[PDB]
């Protein structure tokens, strides 16, 4: 009985473009929170989301929608958040706002920098499937990841 995360929220991506909970719609996306001055444990999950994306392209031919949310809008302006995405994996967008928007999101996400612990997984109907924390690695992390994508029905059993 997954709990009831995910949740509109209105966010910004590091060019300004608007971003919502409606930009999850079509697609799986994979979501982590983190900020830009965070230690030693943000940079590392990072890392590891990125060999899991670049198996799941070249290996299963999945593509994934990486986000990558700040929690302190006070620093991680969009400029910001580019300059530190810039040593990870292009594929991940950073998302950010004012303290309201920031706040709602993770709050939606049940976030309240010892809680980027966790990814979170989304179907393409914006739906929360499945929280994958420190205990998979980067081979673990992308099976369960490729059984989600592969077992999902758009839930209109056409
Ligand atoms: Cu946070
Ligand atoms: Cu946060
Ligand atoms: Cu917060």
């Amino acid at each position: 009985g997954k709990p009831s995360l995910g949740g509109p929220f209105h966010l910004e991506d590091m060019y300004g473009n608007e971003f919502t909970e409606k930009n999850l719609l079509g697609k799986f996306s994979i979501i982590y929170f983190g900020f830009s001055n965070c230690p030693d444990i943000c940079p590392d999950e990072l890392d590891k989301l990125g060999l899991w994306l670049n198996t799941l392209s070249s290996k299963y031919g999945i593509t994934l929608q990486p986000l990558f949310i700040t929690c302190d809008p006070a620093r991680d302006s969009p400029a910001v958040l580019k300059e530190y995405l810039s040593d990870f994996h292009p594929s991940i967008l950073g998302l950010t706002g004012t303290f309201d928007e920031v706040k709602n999101a993770c709050k939606k996400y049940r976030v309240y920098v010892d809680h980027s612990i966790f990814f979170y997984l989304m179907d393409p109907e914006g739906q929360f499937v499945d929280a994958l924390g420190r205990n998979y690695d980067e081979k673990t992390g992308v099976d369960k990841i490729v059984e989600h994508v592969k077992s999902y029905v758009p839930a209109e059993q056409r």
